[PDB]
């Protein structure tokens, strides 16, 4: 697709941290743009839509190719539209904004300049972030995690799409997403499917996948961290149902792990260490700190900050492994004790490595889910498993929640904060930001 202007694009800007290891950090100046299927796309030549509601022109779009030559990616109002707004270090995202039309959520990217992407290595550095998750209740996920894109949001690669990062191009992540409007210069309109439950979206006959580190997954009552390995490192199209993750009937028919080695203090069996109040160890009615290291060995480590204590990753049994680092042992005796050989068909954290050691797109986001209602995150799930079966429960929410139309209109001022984001060699960015 190709970029439109009938609406300017102004990127809201974020700044961050870039810490180092002799002890001092300085401010980096970014900002954030929205993924392209949020924006409108349209004739080149016109306001007639290339796409609405949950379905294409069949006029402008009769086939990929044409689409992609017809149509392209115009700018976002991000407050008005999308609820987006920043603040020097800050970036809030409210859950429902009503605008011309209503909007849930969104995802953005970190740029480097108003063109391209920031892209980070993680290996051997870590990360860190203060969230509020106070206001993100059951069914809810206010996400941060790094995602194996291209810098120029695929540009290069495909020229068809001149859009680029500018315009939020390129995604891709762990779940192979068949419900991305243009993959690699090309729409999807190509076998695509309208869902069933949401009246802006579909599912078209390709899928783009890549490794993705799910450094954040969480609301107010669970949270966790999640590796998930390609057999192909970077940003990859797939074929239907051979894309697997969650948009195919088989989920595990394809290059990428959809599930990860996840780590849920809550599933591992520390129901007291994360939740709204002060009965938790980690009270999610305020704002927490949470750094991520990547050692080179390939494992992660993690621990906690608020009100000025310090709390490392809770410790955790599960049958011979014991610790609190996400390493080899442990994921493979979370698919030992609670079932699956997806993490480690694909690789496991040595093929995780090779993602970590290349550089990596920052992504935040703030969603619903319409195909499992967050259940895997903070409920009991499958719903029909008890808290006999080894992992089934990841959070205290009840198994009819998350419902997206009922949380949409039960809780539409919901939104997270995503705030002082610091990057540098571990050890390094608990120092004096700059
Ligand atoms: O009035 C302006 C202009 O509007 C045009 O219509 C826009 C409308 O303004 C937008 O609000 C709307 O945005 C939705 C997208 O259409 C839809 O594709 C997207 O779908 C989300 C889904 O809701 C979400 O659950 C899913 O979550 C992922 C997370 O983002 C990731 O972080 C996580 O890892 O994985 C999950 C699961 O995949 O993401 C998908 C997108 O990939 O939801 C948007 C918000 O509701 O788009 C409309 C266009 O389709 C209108 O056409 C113009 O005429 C008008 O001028
Ligand atoms: O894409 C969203 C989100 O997904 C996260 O991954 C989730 C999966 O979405 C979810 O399906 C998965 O649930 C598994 C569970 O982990 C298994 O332990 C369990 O095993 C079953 C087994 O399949 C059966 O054969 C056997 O009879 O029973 C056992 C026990 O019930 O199966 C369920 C699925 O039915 O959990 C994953 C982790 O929460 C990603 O981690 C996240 O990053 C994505 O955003
Ligand atoms: C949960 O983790 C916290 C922090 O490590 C610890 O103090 C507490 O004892 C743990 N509780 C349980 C039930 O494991
Ligand atoms: C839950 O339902 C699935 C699908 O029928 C089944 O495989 C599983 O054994 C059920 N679990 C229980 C505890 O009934
Ligand atoms: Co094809
Ligand atoms: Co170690």
């Amino acid at each position: 697709q190709s970029a439109c202007t009938l609406q300017s694009e102004t990127h809201p800007p974020l700044t961050w941290q870039k810490c180092s290891s002799g002890g001092t950090c300085t401010q980096q100046t970014g900002s954030v743009v929205i993924d392209a299927n949020w924006r409108w796309t349209h004739a080149t030549n016109s306001s007639t839509n290339c796409y609405d509601g949950n379905t294409w022109s069949s006029t402008l779009c009769p086939d990929n190719e044409t689409c992609a030559k017809n149509c392209c990616l115009d700018g976002a109002a991000y407050a008005s539209t999308y609820g987006v707004t920043t603040s020097g270090n800050s970036l809030s995202i409210d859950f429902v904004t009503q605008s011309a039309q209503k909007n849930v959520g969104a995802r953005l990217y970190l740029m480097a300049s108003d063109t391209t992407y920031q892209e980070f290595t993680l290996l051997g550095n870590e990360f860190s972030f203060d969230v509020d998750v106070s206001q993100l209740p059951c069914g809810l996920n206010g996400a941060l995690y790094f995602v194996s894109m291209d810098a120029d949001g695929g540009v290069s690669k495909y020229p068809t799409n001149t859009a680029g990062a500018k315009y939020g191009t390129g995604y891709c992540d762990s779940q192979c997403p068949r419900d991305l409007k243009f993959i690699n210069g090309q729409a999807n309109v190509e076998g695509w499917e309208p869902s069933s439950n949401n009246a802006n979206t579909g599912i078209g006959g390709h899928g783009s996948c890549c490794s993705q580190m799910d450094i954040w997954e969480a609301n107010s009552i669970s949270e966790a961290l999640t590796p998930h390995p390609c057999t192909t490192v970077g940003q990859e199209i797939c074929e239907g149902d051979g894309c697997g993750g969650t948009y195919s009937d088989n989920r595990y028919g394809g290059t990428c792990d959809p599930d990860g080695c996840d780590w849920n203090p809550y599933r591992l069996g520390n129901t007291s260490f994360y939740g709204p109040g002060s009965s938790f160890t980690l009270d999610t009615t305020k704002k927490l700190t949470v750094v991520t290291q990547f050692e080179t060995s390939g494992a992660i480590n993690r621990y906690y900050v608020q009100n000025g204590v310090t709390f490392q990753q809770p410790n955790a049994e599960l049958g011979s492994y014991s610790g609190n680092e996400l390493n080899d042992d442990y994921c493979t005796a979370e698919e030992a004790e609670f079932g699956g050989s997806s993490f480690s068909d694909k690789g496991g954290l040595t093929q995780f490595k090779k993602a970590t050691s290349g550089g990596m797109v920052l992504v935040m986001s703030l969603w619903d889910d319409y195909y499992a209602n967050m259940l895997w995150l903070d409920s009991t799930y499958p719903t029909n498993e008890t808290s006999s079966t080894p992992g089934a429960v990841r959070g205290s929410c009840s198994t009819s929640s998350g419902v997206p139309a009922q949380v949409e209109s039960q809780s539409p001022n919901a939104k997270v904060t995503f705030s002082n984001i610091k990057f540098g060699p571990i050890g390094s960015t608990g120092n004096p930001s700059g």
